């Protein structure tokens, strides 16, 4: 084939060898790749339960587990495209806004080279970095699944930089396109009287968890492929999406959530997107219980995996 | 607008501050309030797996994750009534009739003072004190999710009180009208060929797990909406009545059974009802896993918040 | 009515007593039961994650909470038959053919006194051993819960003999008629685009979790009974099945799967099926989160020694 | 010499085969035995932190780990005298004043045959109902392994009965001689600014932890040796001496005490004096760490079964 | 004693009350206090495994453990001198500067008051607000115990301000007297030749582990006693300066340290010193087994509160 | 300095890049380094608690807390001499004379190239191939820390190879001089009377936990320097050797055992010494709490790393 290949099972059993993503070699020049696999390892973004920067090496060990093609769709993504592990972006744990900077560079290193990323956080701030690098050009649509819109303005005075604030920056400055943003799974109490406010106002379609219920998978889908339609969109995954029996290992859990089973059939449902982008984000290992989190993490990263490896042959 | 309010989570972060229910201000005086929040720290009754006695301390805890307004009903339940944390109701670790006589005690005094009570156990057999002070005017009416129907005679072999006979004693007290009392999710293998011998005879409306997954959501809704009628009514939420998946922290857990997500469906369901108090039962710290039946508790506590909310605002 | 019968619970403490299956009393020769309760703690078929050799005494454990009465169908398994605690089958944690000698060895025994085997492994390579003593005379039909086929050749090399074969092993050994063989709950991604071909070839019906989704429980059910019929039927169940929200100690994994509550449905309804024997697979303790997977073992456990209870109470 | 043995670990691996005791057969009679391994799964005494209920269970368990022969006095109790495990004593989870009665009940048996009594609590409350039956001729001696004194008087109002009182009880009742009485490792914050005030008056020997660290283990062996001289002895050993990095499964810890390794030694020098029975007590699972304080449980059970295997062949 | 006093546990259980500091009530007003007990719940300065900022609460929690008098010194800190819980410091969990701010000017009012803090973090920053409000009259001495010198200068690029650099600060700042300091335990890989650069420079003298170990406890003690002299000293207790088998809940172990029982006895060494405050850092609950590290920090705690309050009433 | 290094840490956190030992990079030939680090994940050996096969990927997480600099000795083992980590050696999780063939001929070739391998297990059956690599020309001396002698015959029937045997084996072909072999930290009950026949027959010199504890730490030392003398050496170190409260992820653990300080103070005396090789083994993560076991391991290696350093120095 000459592509990037893991580790052969046949011959190397699951719990040997270094741990990189789908046990695929590590590369350092983001050219020699199609699909990037990337950890960003930063929770700065994090107000209450911290430890999303432990989610990257995590999500790395599980994936140990993820076989060569999918059984559903039969992709083979490392047959398509090159895929490779490309390492972790650059993170300051002690200085927010020089992390910032640093992701955004490193970001647009991997953009320039034409490589799609698929990354993991990391709580949800890191998204932003991301779409700083990749929406320059074009604003990007989005499929979103979160327990939270992660639109909100200030924090803790006039902080505006928190994994709850990275869509509203992202929009204002003109990276995500509103009107080509979907989020699904939306749930918990909330500050306010009418907390979809600015969502309502630049025309974010919301699917809370209860409209989610009403809708069922296809509709639910049928209306996320309606809002995305034919252009360039990214999936934001946040696993807190997934009810706290699916993944317990997540800073702000809210109870009542989606299933693997039904996320998995949201991310299988959008095949055919052109989709230029991808993250797994707020797997935290310090709430983790037996690595649960983190292969729910490495698994839904497989999923998307599949369909990058399709829009990075189509791309070519 | 002068009513106790939540710690502002814009100024002082949600890991931070003595934890109460709600991180909403201690109170000694329930006159001071119109709904109270009440540990009932207890499991004397526990003929099993114990443990319950550490439920109110770790729900506190997790309840830091609860915000200030529901997100389908709009109920802001702090501007709408006051809400305080009345502490602990007295307990006494060795001597079953002695805290018997002080919980109720306790609780005379906030049924006294026209507060409606909001519990956490504490095995299932601390709603009977409860009872004892809430029951004596006009019988009350039940919705009770439960994998037991709590409603047997006697333990090993002259035990009049234990978590499984809360209702059974509520009955023969003439504080809990059977012909207003659903059960629901009543599941697990039995100890003789017939379990509902007594909840058959006196009326009781039981609609198992089997009967509940027949109906759905909306058809028992229904029928626990048709069991209660217009009349006073009490809500007990025993943890255990969720599949171990949602809520591993209990005593006498059995498999197969309600998610989440359906839980709080059923609970918001009951809006409207003339609800006089409700409880969450069964919190096991000791069995729990990284705080999830404790947050699961602190969830359907606050769910149960919004519906006594209104009914004491209805009141005033 | 002079049946062996479990520790009497209105005496004796659920957690107090030896621990046994069930709580039943132990017994040595088969002949003396019915139906036998047997642990094969055997893992040497496990080429990643192991620990199912203590699948047997943690189920033991944890069977401890089941009661005497089904509370659906009524079945009172120890009054209908003779059943008891055979304890474990010779294993040889060092020498994998010493231990299918072996295995097969005592389960002959069984067969030979007419006794209807109901075992705990153990990885699914104890199903092979098993296979190869109740087999022998007439190919066995079966009903099989399951993540994986469990129908592949071969493993590093040419070793023959693993978690992951022992079904090919059995058809091959005219042990398992592959046209009455039903599959249910296969999924995850796999080793090629063409994983169902051994199956396809041979006419396994397999269900994969994708076509159970689409089916429902019913539909599943009515094709299951379709595929096996009215001849002779062994059940196997392996916990892997399940989400592991609900089955967390396993040795493979697989997200997006079955719960607890559709196991049990689907459980319940092979009643009325010629049933000559159970297995309950998989159970891995060393990666188990507070013995829930136990729990779903014993429990498990306990709806297929109902069924089989009728089956051996037919036959006198 | 066709005295019970355990199972052979040659023949059958550690992970398998019934728990009971050291893997020994199982007996009704206690005048089968010499010396009798018994479960007290009792905690009706704690009035904080419980779950020693389920001490017996899990040490039976861990108890698998045992080996036949001492590697240091060269022991071999299955050799020497005829040891079984004698089941559990029957307990009342619900009322203390049954479980006191029916513990008795049992010992006084286990007494009348002759047995030696080794038992597994159970929380500290446990050792007076075997004292009521083993000290009717002459008051016990005892060495006392605590964290604690346990010679308390009243608890929550009148209480006589706690797991801090139960040798204050049993001197008040002519079972316990004081004057013959040592113990060991007392420590931790009291609240009684005089606590040691009851152990002063009737001039038993106390240790503390601070003493002991002065005097060594040979000096403070000597000292215990002295105070019990030749007449008949009782060992309790409460886990909760030991630090808890050692044993973290107890109700009651209090840091900065005995290590394993110093228990061992303790116990091994109580060699040769007339030991009439010993208990090894206030494991709790719930509190446990990877059955870490289960293990301890077991092997000290296991040092002091040698000790008193050496009493039963002096006395035959 | 009109003195404040913790709840009374001859009627109160340990499980019950909200809970704050050794269960005595909540302040607000530090000149009501002589010493008054502080959580600073902040972890920004943390360079890889954080959750310490959740330290305090679970301190809190397991100080419903302490009792009132210490039982070697006999001291009764609640009799002596007025104590109390002052709640949490505020703290940013974004703004780094913002909480040093914050921090400090919460002791600033603490200090003007003439009121002693106890404090619980937190990690090893937060000891540098507390200096800066304690130490600008006369520079402050200091018995330090960690595995870490905590005078690193500068962080990924020229970040001052981390729970390694916080001592380095406060000698530049004039806060810390570097000949009045001596550190105690430090162990473990330097990333540098030449560790000790700084600290001897300035002349801290620095006790490593192995040091400690030659000298023994009472060597150690004097040596640290001349260090200080009779000027005023603060002890900084850093849990991490145990062993990992003490404290596993901490965010930098480092193995082989000193143990429970040797870190008591450093600290009832300390007696009749001017101590002027005391804290017990970097204990980190998502990193924590069974609450072990919070309990040795409450217990920790304990030690220190004791020798403050003589200290407090020597001053009035 | 043109040697490897590990990721800087002033730039690249601990929590960040792909995980390989001490963070260094990967190499593939053995020529290329003078120590080489090798994880050996392996543990086809194991009787009963198995899951030292996934040893080597956690030491490698852990690893990532090591720092750069020994800080007694000064030895900066990167500047010394070229280090890495070379992989895993290749593994046949389900043939166990396949793994010591493919094992043995890995060591071969790292052997061959002059490398000095610094190993991580797996169990300790995996020290046999390394012996048969390394062990030919002239037999090797050994420092072994272990609770077991692990020079046991056979085991079920006429199995020579579990990790109970290595050293029979290697000393029965002349790999292993038993008279320049000493072990250090045995203990814990045996099979039989006369296990220890082999031992003592052959002249290993034996230094049971007991006779540790009567030497000290020092005496110990100067016994095993002399008993290896001037010659070739070998280090093993199984973490068993560890009391459960340093190392409880293991599968044969015996209580009361040695400390992490007093294995540092043992393994830092071994400097001088002419080792040739060393191994850290019975790291069993499925038993292990929070990684306490694999920081262990991880320590320990970089403790001999620094002794391999010099020796692979004066050597060139
Ligand atoms: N929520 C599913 C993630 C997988 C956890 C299984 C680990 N045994
Ligand atoms: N299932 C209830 C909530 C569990 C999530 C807790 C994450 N720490
Ligand atoms: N105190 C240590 C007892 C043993 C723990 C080892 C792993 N279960
Ligand atoms: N001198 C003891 C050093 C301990 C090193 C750090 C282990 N994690
Ligand atoms: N190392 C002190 C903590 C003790 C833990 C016992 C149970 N929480």
């Amino acid at each position: 084939n000459d592509h990037p290949q893991p580790l052969d099972a046949a011959e190397i059993p699951r719990f040997a060898g270094i741990p990189t993503f789908m046990r695929l070699p590590a590369f350092t020049d983001p050219a020699a790749l199609q699909v990037g696999l990337i950890g960003v390892p930063w929770d700065g973004g994090t107000t209450n339960r911290a430890g999303a920067r432990h989610g990257p090496r995590e999500v790395r060990n599980l994936s140990s587990l993820m076989r060569k093609v999918h059984h559903v769709s039969r992709i083979a993504p490392y047959d398509l495209v090159r895929v490779g592990d490309l390492g972790d972006a650059p993170v300051n744990p002690i200085d927010l806004l020089d992390s910032l900077r640093r992701i955004e560079g490193f970001y647009r290193q991997v953009h320039a080279a034409g490589t799609l990323p698929l990354s993991v956080g990391g709580d949800h701030l890191v998204t932003l970095p991301i779409f700083r690098a990749l929406g320059r050009e074009r604003p990007l649509g989005m499929v979103h699944f979160d327990a939270h819109s992660d639109t909100n303005d200030r924090y803790f005075g006039d902080n505006p930089y928190t994994h709850g604030t990275p869509f509203r920056r992202a929009i204002e400055e003109g990276l995500l396109d509103p009107l080509r943003t979907v989020q699904i799974g939306i749930r918990g109490s909330v500050y306010s009287p009418d907390d979809d406010a600015f969502a309502r106002e630049c025309g974010i379609r919301v699917i809370h968890m209860e409209e989610f219920v009403e809708l069922g998978v296809e509709a639910t889908l049928a209306e996320a492929r309606r809002v995305v339609g034919a252009g360039p969109t990214y999936v934001s995954f946040d696993v807190d999406v997934l009810d706290p029996a699916f993944a317990p290992g997540t800073g702000t859990p809210e109870i009542g959530g989606m299933t693997s089973l039904q996320a998995q059939q949201l991310v299988r449902g959008l095949r055919g997107l052109d989709l230029v982008g991808a993250d797994v984000v707020e797997v935290s290992p310090p709430f983790d219980v037996g690595g649960a989190t983190a292969l729910v993490g490495a698994t839904m990263m497989f999923e998307l995996l599949c369909l990058l490896a399709e829009s990075a042959a189509r791309s070519a």
